[PDB]
DNA sequence: ATGATATTATTTATATGATAA
DNA sequence: TTTATCATATAAATAATATCA
């Protein structure tokens, strides 16, 4: 019988994994640098239910992380101007050497995995990972 | 690209559709995966290997072990030959749980898989082979 | 020299217990 | 509040060398 959904958690896990090892000198938790890598890539109006679902942790749990990244100083969360029980995630000024190597290993990280593939395979999967996660979301809808 | 996060996202949703398919089962997801893949492997396999299969380290599949034998789902045997290794398998009463679990399982995958294309499925298979083989040459 | 074992280190299998996520 | 996790503990099988009535 195919096993295909384990194998493609599998896929996931040691693609976390390898990240997670390449950055073990910044002795960063995995929420904590997929935290951070998630913050730069979003902008900082959108909401804490917008940023949890991308890392994957439920929004209480976000609270719990960012209470952690603001302690060491990577991130501040000041009210917004516009509306007043919305803050704005944004990453400090120290944290631009730490956003660069976090940022690099998984950049390098994915040019290396995915240079081991042909156009057509990249293609062809990429375009169906939309398309399933695309019909779950219809089907969590029913 | 963000191809990694969002093969995260896939697995996720994919996982939480399972999750809501099971809830009246009030089984943690943790459980309902060991159960899965304690059916689907043989008990010869180790400890160490099985929490391979699940996602999960050793001591965290020891204390789900407690739990799942707690409710008279699974027992640990001590093996005859070897007085150190264990033989984890299901009971008879855990036999309609399963059941449930490996049917919302297996309906659940071939209906995701519906409305895409044979050499698309073919590409979804052949690549979390080649990637992960891939992974496991590096680190 | 013999068997009977004993002494110590290695590796493999599983378990627990303080906390930290 | 569970829940899982890190670094450990038992513990049995593995194996190399050693000791004696």
């Amino acid at each position: 019988e195919s096993t295909l959904g384990s194998d493609l958690a599998r896929l996931v896990r040691v693609w976390r994994a390898l990240i997670d090892h390449r950055l073990k000198p910044l002795e960063l938790t995995q929420t904590h640098w997929v935290t951070l890598y998630n913050i730069n890539r979003l902008p900082p109006e959108q909401s804490q239910i917008q940023l949890a679902k991308a890392i994957g942790i439920e929004q209480p749990s976000l609270v719990r992380t960012l209470d952690q990244l603001e302690e060491k100083g990577l991130i501040t969360r000041h009210t917004s101007a516009n509306d007043r029980r919305a803050k704005r995630i944004k990453l400090t000024e120290q944290s631009s050497p730490i956003i660069e190597q976090v940022d690099g290993v998984i950049s390098s990280t994915r040019k290396e995995i995915l240079g081991g593939i042909s156009s057509d395979e990249i293609a062809v999967l990429s375009g169906l990972i939309d398309k399933l996660e695309k019909n779950i979301i219809q089907l969590q809808t029913k």
